[PDB]
């Protein structure tokens, strides 16, 4: 019942062409929380700031209560990379928040990718795995470090680095963490940091589930009809789609078979023209083998498909 | 009196580090909106966002109403670089504030491409040309000199001009050139050359037909079957194959219109197995179309396609 104060900061966004305002407000929030003697103090760089530059107010509802401060700082001083932190001491105790300009995203042109686990492995291999990709820099003489971290500091299994130079003259680490399935689900966090001796400080990238709103992929397979001149070949195409989170695996099944992944191509998931995505399979498929067997099954795992996670439509070339 | 709504759109904060948070929430706030009924709405790059991935809260408490609207983000999808839009709807006209990844501190150079003339206006519309793009330029000091040619040497035709302001405060310029169908089928190669104080040396980048083995296109259009779920719009698809070299232009057409690119969502191509390249498509189809015609043909435009650069198949969402 008992409801300990929560801190989280929000700031002014910026243009609709990623520029800052003129000044930017730290809003400081300490939501639903059991109600008692609290206090909001601002600092900058480890610093108490003057509390004619913060407005707090608080305002109870039914059980909890919930206080929220504002600080405006100057453009300049945001963009001087100063740490700002929101210190509430709620019944005595100290919570803590900070915040300061983002980073870069892309140092130096370089860019950092870190994904989630592909369905097909969280449910039916059940070995997720997470892989950060750092891409687009230039060879230089210290290595580069990709260490992985939970939100939670609870530990993490031993990653795998991997890099390969490339042809425009660029290189490119990957490395691909296991996850907990249990632990992934729960909605854990996995963080990506990369220290290049080459690039100023470190680059992080986050991943956890998805949060919103689930549903079920529809899984249509259509097969080609004869086309001139090809006889013993034929394509076939699923459409699968309206489907949340955007997170999906395809699989084709011959012959009570799965096939091997380079036998098809998929599409990525690209939203509908309403609620949720949709994505596009091909399997060039062959005379001897639907004489052998006529039904290929196009097969998706989604994490709102039940009772298995899966949902599937067979498709044969022959009526 | 009346007190007039305002759009203002806090985020997610950064790190103590600058790092971003697993996930990033963009929160809009219209205040002071004199109490009565209202429709937020978001916007991810102008195309309106289901509202299935928001949250309306309003307190007008004391008097004037003040409601707000929460969504979430992926750090992925928010370091896209995509920009979204909060609508707020009162009195007819709509409000709003938009909001992206702020720009990285220091802002990239100068970028070149060179088009290519797209499959469409060189067979169907018979008036091709190739496009010269300047991107994130410099403004105010200087300007850019874009000039063209042709390596037989022979004269170009006059291009048109346009710079365009980006909302990033880049500066884009677009040279787009007329170009001769038989001289570009012919294997004649134009380079664009670019110039600028602020630059260097000269930039340049050159375009000719796509050389290798051609293969016409093989074209499927299929419909998806009418089920409870959608019974007043029906999805139509399209697959596109083995057609060589990549380029293609390809279109939906219906009730003698040739519908919006917009309309359709159409794949990059891709390396079937060697056999060539394939592309999907995808459009969305309504009750109210095919009630007035229902005929839905998906047109491909290919340099190989026989007799008339034109392959294309029709399809129906009702049993004629
Ligand atoms: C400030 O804000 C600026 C935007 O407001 C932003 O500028 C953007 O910069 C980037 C790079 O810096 C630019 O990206 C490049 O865009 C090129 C042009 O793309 C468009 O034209 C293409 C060529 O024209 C077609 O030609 C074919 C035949 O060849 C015809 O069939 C066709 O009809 C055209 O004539 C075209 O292919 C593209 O099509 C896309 O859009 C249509 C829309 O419906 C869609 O149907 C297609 O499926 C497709 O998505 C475009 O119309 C492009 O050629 C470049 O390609 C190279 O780079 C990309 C990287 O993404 C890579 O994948 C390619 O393989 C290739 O190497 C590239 O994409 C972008 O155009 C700029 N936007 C502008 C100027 O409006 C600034 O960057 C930003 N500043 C910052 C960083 O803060
Ligand atoms: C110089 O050359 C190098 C050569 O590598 C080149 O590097 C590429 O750089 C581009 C960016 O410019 C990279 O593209 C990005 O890739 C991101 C990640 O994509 C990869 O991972 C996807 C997920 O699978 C991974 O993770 C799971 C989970 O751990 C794991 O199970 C998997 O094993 C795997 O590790 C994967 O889907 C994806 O594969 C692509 O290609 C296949 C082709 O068969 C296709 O089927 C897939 O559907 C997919 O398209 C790939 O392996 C990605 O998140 C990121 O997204 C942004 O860009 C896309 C553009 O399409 C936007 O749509 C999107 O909104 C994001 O903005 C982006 O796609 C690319 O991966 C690098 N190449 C390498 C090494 O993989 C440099 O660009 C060159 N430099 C110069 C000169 O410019």
């Amino acid at each position: 019942d008992f409801t300990p104060p929560t801190v989280k900061i929000l700031q002014s966004s910026c243009d609709g062409g990623g520029h800052f305002p003129p000044t930017i407000q730290l809003l400081c929030l300490v939501s639903g929380y059991t109600p008692g003697t609290i206090q909001i103090t601002w600092l900058e760089d480890g610093q108490v700031m003057d509390v004619d530059l913060s407005t707090a107010s608080t305002t109870q509802e039914g059980e909890l209560a919930s206080t929220q401060s504002e600080l405006t700082l100057s453009q300049k001083h945001w963009l001087s990379d100063r740490t700002y932190t929101c210190q509430v001491t709620y019944q005595g105790h100290t919570f803590e928040d900070s915040t300061k300009k983002c980073a870069d995203s892309n140092p130096r042109g370089v860019s950092a990718y870190l994904s989630r686990p592909s369905p097909f492995d969280l449910f039916i291999r059940k070995s997720p795995t997470i892989t950060c990709l750092v891409v687009d820099l230039a060879p230089s003489k210290g290595t580069v470090q990709l260490t992985w971290s939970r939100a939670s500091g609870k530990p993490v299994n031993h990653s795998t680095r991997k890099e390969e130079k490339q042809r425009n003259g660029t290189l490119t680490v990957t490395s691909t963490l296991p996850v907990g399935t249990r632990d992934w689900i729960e909605g854990e966090t996995y963080q990506c940091r990369v220290t290049h001796p080459h690039l100023p400080r470190a680059l992080m990238r986050s991943t956890t589930k998805t949060s919103g709103p689930r549903a079920a992929p529809e899984v249509y397979a259509f097969a080609t009809p004869e086309w001139p001149g090809s006889r013993d070949k034929r394509t076939l195409a699923c459409l699968i789609q309206n489907f949340m989170p955007e997170d999906i695996s395809v699989q084709w099944l011959h012959n009570e078979v799965q096939l091997p992944d380079a036998r098809h191509s998929t599409t990525q998931p690209r939203k509908t023209k309403g609620s949720g995505f949709f994505v596009f399979s091909r399997l060039e498929v062959t005379r001897a083998e639907w004489e052998q067997k006529d039904e290929f099954i196009c097969r998706a795992v989604h994490e709102a498909a039940s009772p298995s996670q899966t949902v599937q439509r067979a498709v044969s070339v022959n009526p």
